């Protein structure tokens, strides 16, 4: 529960009944997962980053387990090359940046 | 929430940096391998490189051993310069300033 940043801060998450690897990403506003199905309603969204924008599906009130911590929040699903846990869920597991 | 900007990540972890004598705002970014800054002049030689983010790849200029102050902490390391929408401090420099992620 202290993470060095000598390497990418990857953790195991559980989402939609599936285990995935994801990056703990303080530079991301949003949580973005590679294509998968999630239950309930969704709406389209455009999100941007270094290269431009991608279109994703926004699912609200999704439960996720991050390095064994349960949280709930919005999850975006779409063609990201890496699963990223952004600040909307990092706050829910109590993550902090310290220096 | 808690202070800089902030620790608990309820707001973007933005800080002031100083590079080539100029102050800029930048984001502390554990998800970024590299540090990427908007167009500016830096000394010395550079080499080109393509870096990828969420949307695709951009071309940037790699400058090595650049002096940069990050929220008052001195670092000397590699800076990539190019059309990034936000100035990014990545793990190459977060480790120099002793940043850690805790949960
Ligand atoms: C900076 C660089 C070295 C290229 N690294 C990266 O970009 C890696 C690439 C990885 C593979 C692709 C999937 C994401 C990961 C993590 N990212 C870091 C990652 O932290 C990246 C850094 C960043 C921040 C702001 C603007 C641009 C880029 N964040 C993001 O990609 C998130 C995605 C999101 N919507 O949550 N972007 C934002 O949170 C965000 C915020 C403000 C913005 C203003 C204008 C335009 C775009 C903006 N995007
Ligand atoms: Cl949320
Ligand atoms: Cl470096
Ligand atoms: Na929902």
């Amino acid at each position: 529960p202290q993470i060095t940043l000598w390497k990418r801060p990857l953790v195991t998450i559980k989402i939609g009944g599936q285990l995935k690897e994801a990056l703990l990403d303080t530079g991301a506003d949003d949580t973005v997962i590679e294509e998968m199905s999630l239950p309930g309603r969704w709406k389209p969204k455009m999100i941007g980053g270094i290269g431009g924008f991608i279109k994703v599906r926004q699912y609200d009130q999704i439960i996720i387990e991050i390095a064994g911590h349960k949280a709930i929040g919005t999850v975006l699903v779409g063609p990201t090359p890496v699963n990223i846990i952004g600040r909307n869920l990092l706050t829910q597991i109590g993550a902090t940046l310290n220096f």
